[PDB]
């Protein structure tokens, strides 16, 4: 099997599911949904960190905001729901009324995602699983029900792969000062060897109840429990060796890397397996004040996926869901148009693997990423050029033949000393969708 | 803001108010009170420790002598309470009937005292707020009270500084063993890590709820715990910047020193902010059994006082209150007397400063004390000399005027030789109180 | 007293009560002898390790053979009791019902035990004392009553010395996933601070309660907790210089060493005090399918304890109780068998020291055994030979005197040559019973 | 670039080239192949190593064993060079007066290894470039001249990749004591911090003069230099990224694992990135006592390459050259047969990757192993099928069109039950070497 310590546990690296993925839906849901507010102050990496918390754009983090007297949300709360009312409260109005965990799944299939990976426990510690550590889960409050578990039942049974996503570095039912500076974050946490204890039996209880494909940490891991993750990755790699674990736990071992927005994005090949995560907004929880202005169009989230794709990583984007577990159409239509392109040209993602370069572009400035699938070579165009002749920049290809992707044909073109020429026939250009798609054999 | 590591902390320093306030008032308010009972033995640093905990003079320390059969203390227990009379029921017996905080509060500032700490917790683990961690505290048994919060409310309305003690190095609702010898305390201790998470919240809730002035720690921190000071230490500073710790914790960082009795005390300038600390007694907690006899007279204390002053110190003097909450007579009047001293001679104490010197003698034998405040220099002599001729060993002055202090008369002196001469007019001599004090500028 | 640390503990070594012992019953009872079955596989060191989890021998590991789907005990649990039957079930069926302490150190005392250890605590966490940290114990669930201190009572009572066996390195209540392979002990394990305290607070409780003469740990002790037994091992030796600890701690300090079955069985002179534990079986617990195929013979249980003693060892021999706490006929007999020999050959056992060497045999092949006492050296045949000619091969002796015995009768011999030679009439051969036993002075 | 901790270094995996490579040489030459002898015992992980050290096939240890007085070397020695005879005066008799690197880069080359590996220094401790910080080195004695370096140089003019081996676990210059036992090698050691700094000094010297492609450390790294590691091997990556580091140092990280001889050979695809190392013979270190009999087969060696590289292996197969700088007959005959067949099947070989699955057998137990190019599996039997009707046990095949490696021929094969038949018609199976070779689309 694998042996507690990390010298053994190196000999695990990312599975093949997971490589060949390529696309996820992260699912940031909890008691945070119901006042489902934040104010859509931008993207984390150029915000300033020094007024982030005060006007936190990422909405699942309500309650720590709301414990800042005299900050947009704590404004905004006794305004909507008054001073007697505790977070906490949200917990009770948490019903998932209208919630169907197989609409979700078929939503996401349809998307195109090949794995899920939900909140179970998010900084404010509500578990939405029936944990035997807490009685702030969702099978004892609000939806009365076993939202991890059916959602799991709902992903595999549609085919997906099934992950999870625990908030190991905070947990707000363990502090009282909310978090203002980045500093803070070096001394407000649990700090308890109780809390060490927790994180850890919560994790193994999600191991033993729905042996999850990948186990997502954020935040980091109590430094007194990180010696823990030795046993705890061999006894989840010894009951599930396709499993796998992201690098937020701060100890030696991950299976694959993550960014986050801005931050710690690549900007060429990296060189080990990551995972882009964002979300469709500026929140991963919902957030009812956010508005086209402050989301990705398809095109750009195509845009988005090719980029990653093309430097070795899977995209992990975040759908935040209402209180009452529906979708925002919004969010609804992005997926769908994603899902839209992934069924033309999947072929040139999914399974694919990283090439010489991951990028280029052409004379008149249009971004291309590439990918490759054994002798085949993506060349993805970062929209559709107007002319059919088009002059990529410091590239040149041996191949001898290069077709127009999804139709197949036989393409001209001739390096041109630093550059390449090919000549897209418009008929097949106007065929394209979002992307100029070329395959060179 | 400061971080958690000692590097950092170490930027904190004692405080201005802590050093310029000289004197506070320490209150050792427990279920102890109730049976309010010692056997007088002696100073800790003088009663030999191989009899010590057989015969303690520290009557908060009666649940530990109860633990040893037949020794004064259970001698006492059984055929006063009986012995189906466990040390825990005091909690229920102990109803702070006449308690009125304001009138302390009173008493305290008329002493001259500039803060207030109180046992929040004693080494029998009986807490006086009403903790989340606990039930055996003083609002679910006997005072049915926030001892804590209500004590803290009234000394900060008289304008003085509030503190809290916490005995972190020992809880004897984890052990069962009582201490009977020095070196049982290196073992008998609770020694868990439950312990250590308890201390800490504790603390930190101490901290949350009422923003002491001071965290005055007792016995050591838990060796597991110690490590959580650094973000313990950090998450104080950075709510309280005037805050302020002992040296009690067995860590790196401390803001002042401390002395107990004989134990640590000073022969001389020691060269960082200290504080003593002792009974009006020899017991911390009330003893019905102490007479006058064992006590400090008003002029002791005050020449406690200048002693400690005079060597950059604060005199943490302790009062011992009754089970009902009154502070008994026989205090009472030592603390009006110290507060009759203060009221003259006040102005060579607080905001003082050392000297080059903090001792001197005359001819005859009367001990002299020094103290600074800028350009001027208070002289205090313990003890009012009988001749209008005085003569000091081994002590010369550049300064050229040298006042009489109360009077303000200006009076001749003439260094002779390695001594210094003055004559003191008896009308001035008659004048003073418990200590001729002179001014030389 | 002893300090807190290795160096300090070292002080304190196995103490005269236990090395002249030579002899102790181990008690292996528990809510596992309600279903008192196992398959009699072989004895361990001998079964192959990457099959005994699945066909274990040890009747006390039934739930963690339980926990193994289809595996003889699952097969045979099902078919017996039912799925719908937790092996937790089982403590409300184990009732002792006929049980009675006193018959016990009765038996035990004539079976010439010198002391008696229980399990208090075995893998499966069900505790047989009240203990105050968990409710799965004999007082509140099935005995309804403190076997632990119950059968010390009734122990030291009939003069032999009572220690305690826990199983401080596994506690099933604290793991889901069974044990299947040896190298699943590295890191199923409860693995918790949590589980550090409990183990500590447990082994004090213990302490506290009944003042054991030996702590007998087992599986090692919680790498979290290990510093802790410096604290605890002082607490013990110092309210006990007499008592004792084993080996399976996993720290520096340690009293007398262990052996199980072929585990660590010395094959001459170790040179430290140690013990050899196995069952009278192949199981500890009771299990009503072995038949006297699987148990020794009195016989091979009188050469097990000489060889054992001879090698400066004591002998742990357990029984294996009912759930309705009677000892089954086969285990009594051979006990009786035993206690017999013991009678009339204890003079060349208790109170024994070992000689320069251990071991011999005849020119036939009879293994011989050797003793000693002050100037006496006995020597134990294993059997009883043929021939009134003995030869003993590689053995001089210079003592001059060599008796038979149990008779006394001075006896004719010779070194004749690398051997020794010895003429034992036939009437005092037909004398003896399981064993030759000669005395040479 | 890569920083300095475990997490950080996880990043470099194993360069491309090397998992491309799938054979290199390993060269153990020093002083100790001037007496060139040893008892050749049998195959590591075979020899019990009760006996293993007193008879010792690795001609590499004969210091150790020469200092292990009556051990077939001492009487060796004694007899040949005599008592007065140091095992360090051998570093005189080491001259490499017949060497030429070119000549051994070439060999290496024709005999189709991609890279080779020299000894800079084994446990005796002598060093076979001019280092700094011992003059027990080749440049101050015997060859006075820089082997490590003028090989690197030969084998890089070659197109070879290079790499060095470094004893960092054991130095006998640092001690007196020989091993004996396996246990031995717990405390007879280096152990002072100073050879911790030797160690790490002298491959970062490696590092710093010729940046090897391996770094293949052995026996372990020294305790106290662990943590210098982490330093290490930031360095050398970010001065190397392409460059690697094998599994024997004792620390979280690891490009690639090892087996030697029995010791940790794959039954099956183990999951990572491995290499197998043995010499041709049973030794590493030349051993004039090989015969033929100790050898490898040239069919042998092929039948190993394919087996190691059909489980994703590099085959690292060692040369032992003999003082003088000649590689023995023997040797070279067994390499240039290698190098034959690899001319014929290298790309059945090279640049292959696992298929999903390593083995097979024919119905009548011909050993089959799979590799992999894209779409192209190549099917190598170990030894050539007298008869055309050839039998895979459980096989079925989906391709369709199955070729003769060798000759491109299209072959008639037909899944037939759960085994695959296939038709070689013997035209074509008498003309492979020593393998038959089938490559399936
Ligand atoms: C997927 C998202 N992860 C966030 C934590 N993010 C990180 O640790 C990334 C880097 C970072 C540094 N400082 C931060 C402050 C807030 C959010 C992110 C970061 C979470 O705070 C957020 O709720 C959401 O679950
Ligand atoms: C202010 C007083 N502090 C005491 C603890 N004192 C110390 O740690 C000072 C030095 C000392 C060493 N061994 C001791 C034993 C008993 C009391 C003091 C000490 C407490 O035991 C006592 O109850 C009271 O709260
Ligand atoms: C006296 C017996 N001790 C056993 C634990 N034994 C040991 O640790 C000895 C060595 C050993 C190594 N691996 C094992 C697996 C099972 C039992 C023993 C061992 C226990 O498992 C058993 O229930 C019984 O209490
Ligand atoms: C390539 C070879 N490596 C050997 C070290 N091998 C190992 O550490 C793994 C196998 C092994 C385990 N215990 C051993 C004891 C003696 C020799 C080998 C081993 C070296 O001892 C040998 O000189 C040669 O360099």
């Amino acid at each position: 099997r694998y042996k507690p310590d990390w010298e053994s546990l190196r000999e695990h690296t990312v599975p093949k599911w997971f490589d060949k993925a390529k696309f996820g839906i992260f699912i940031h849901w909890g008691i945070y949904s119901v006042p489902g507010w934040a104010t859509p102050t931008g993207e984390l990496g150029k915000v300033p960190m020094d007024a982030w918390f005060f006007q936190n754009p990422y909405a699942e983090w309500y309650e720590n905001s709301l414990r800042i007297k005299e900050s947009p949300t704590w404004e905004y709360h006794v305004k909507t729901y008054g001073e007697n009312f505790e977070y906490e409260k949200f917990a009770d109005l948490f019903t998932a009324e209208k919630w169907d965990p197989q609409e979700w799944a078929d939503l996401f299939k349809k998307a195109g995602a090949k794995y899920v990976i939900p909140t179970t426990k998010h900084h404010d510690g509500f578990c939405l699983w029936g944990t035997k550590y807490t009685d702030f889960n969702s099978v004892k409050r609000g939806p009365k029900r076993d939202l991890v578990g059916d959602l799991a039942k709902a992903v595999r049974e549609a085919g997906l792969r099934f992950g999870v996503y625990y908030s190991g570095g905070l947990d707000w039912r363990f502090t009282t000062e909310p978090i203002r500076y980045p500093e803070d974050l070096s001394y407000i946490r649990p700090n308890t060897y109780e809390y060490a204890d927790y994180a850890y039996k919560q994790v193994m209880e999600l191991v033993d109840l729905y042996l999850p494909d990948v186990l997502w940490n954020d935040m980091g891991w109590p430094e007194k429990g990180k010696e823990d993750l030795k046993y705890l990755f061999a006894y989840y790699y010894n009951k599930h060796p396709e499993g796998s674990v992201n690098d937020r736990w701060g100890v030696p071992h991950w299976d694959f890397k993550t960014a986050e927005y801005h931050v710690n994005y690549p900007g060429d090949l990296p060189g080990y397996k990551w995972e882009f995560t964002r979300g469709i907004g500026l929140s991963f929880g919902y957030n009812r004040n956010e508005g086209p202005e402050h989301m990705l169009s398809v095109e750009q989230l195509v845009y988005t996926l090719v980029d990653v794709v093309s430097k070795g990583g899977n995209l992990l984007l975040n759908v935040g869901p209402k209180g009452d577990g529906t979708i925002p159409d919004l969010q609804k239509e992005r997926l769908l148009g994603l899902g839209e392109w992934l069924r033309k040209y999947g072929d040139a993602i999914y399974g694919t693997s990283v090439w010489e370069r991951c990028c280029a572009k052409t004379e008149d400035g249009t971004e291309i990423r590439f990918t490759r699938k054994c002798n085949r070579i993506f060349v993805i165009f970062l929209g559709i050029p107007t002319g059919e002749k088009i002059v990529i920049e410091d590239l040149n290809l041996s191949a001898g033949t290069v077709r127009h992707f999804l139709t197949g044909e036989r393409l001209s073109f001739k390096n041109v000393g630093k550059n390449l020429e090919i000549t897209v026939p418009k008929k097949l250009l106007e065929t394209d969708s979002i992307t100029l798609v070329l395959e060179a054999v």
